[PDB]
């Protein structure tokens, strides 16, 4: 009943032209009972209600204990079904549990997501599955392992995409993630936000999000630390 991890949560948002309604969607919600669940998508009042419908089957598959060739077929198959072409959304989406701070990650597109664990920042990724096997979203499905202290950053394709006179944006990202000394999730957000837009001088070329989780021991707000 009471959760050994716990998560904090940050998030900026800035919008195309210095506007003031965003087209990014992100979403973080509790999903039941020991699962904490991250979303992010580009790509209508309707047209909301839909994805988060998509992303609800995306979820339930994702935690099914599914073998992942399957999962990532399954997945091709629902989004083939209520998607047609001349539509090009993406979605990452991460689900972590509470527990035993497991993760099990979803991705559709090019934009990746990152965990930090101290100085080190990986990009999380998964391998093409082999050829002949079609893959018709390129969906990605990756299980990591989280330790207390992680950091896991997400983001829009126009925030990724977005830093002026830069050719390599993964290496320009693990760069500014490295060079971070804050360990706040808001904080962080902002500070990404700013690199890039400092950047293109204060043009803003497209809806640009990124959100921002901390891992955390779920220590109640009662207890004292022990010394040595």
């Amino acid at each position: 009943h009471h959760h050994s991890y716990r998560v904090s949560t940050g998030a900026a948002h800035a919008a195309k032209g210095g506007g003031l309604v965003s087209g990014d969607s992100y979403s973080m919600m509790e999903l039941g009972a020991r699962k904490y669940a991250i979303a992010i998508s580009d790509g209508g009042a309707r047209a909301h209600f839909e994805s988060n419908e998509t992303i609800k089957l995306l979820e339930k598959i994702l935690e099914s204990g599914i073998d992942e060739k399957i999962a990532i077929k399954t997945i091709n198959s629902i989004l083939s079904l209520r998607t047609t072409d001349e539509i090009y959304s993406t979605l990452d989406l991460s689900i972590i549990d509470l527990q035993d701070a497991s993760c099990k990650f979803l991705k559709v597109g090019s934009t990746p997501s990152f965990i930090k664990r101290g100085d080190q920042v990986m990009k999380v990724q998964a391998s093409n599955l082999p050829i002949g096997i079609i893959n018709e979203f390129d969906v990605e499905v990756v299980s990591e392992q989280l330790k207390a202290g992680d950091l896991l950053i997400m983001m829009s394709d126009g925030i990724f995409e977005g830093p002026k006179h830069v050719e390599n944006h993964d290496l320009w990202m693990k760069r500014k993630m490295k060079g971070l000394k804050t360990n706040d999730p808001q904080e962080i957000a902002d500070l990404l936000m700013e690199e890039v837009i400092r950047t293109r001088s204060g043009q803003i070329e497209d809806d640009m999000t990124v959100v921002v989780v901390r891992i955390d021991h779920n220590t109640p707000k009662w207890a004292s630390i022990p010394v040595p």
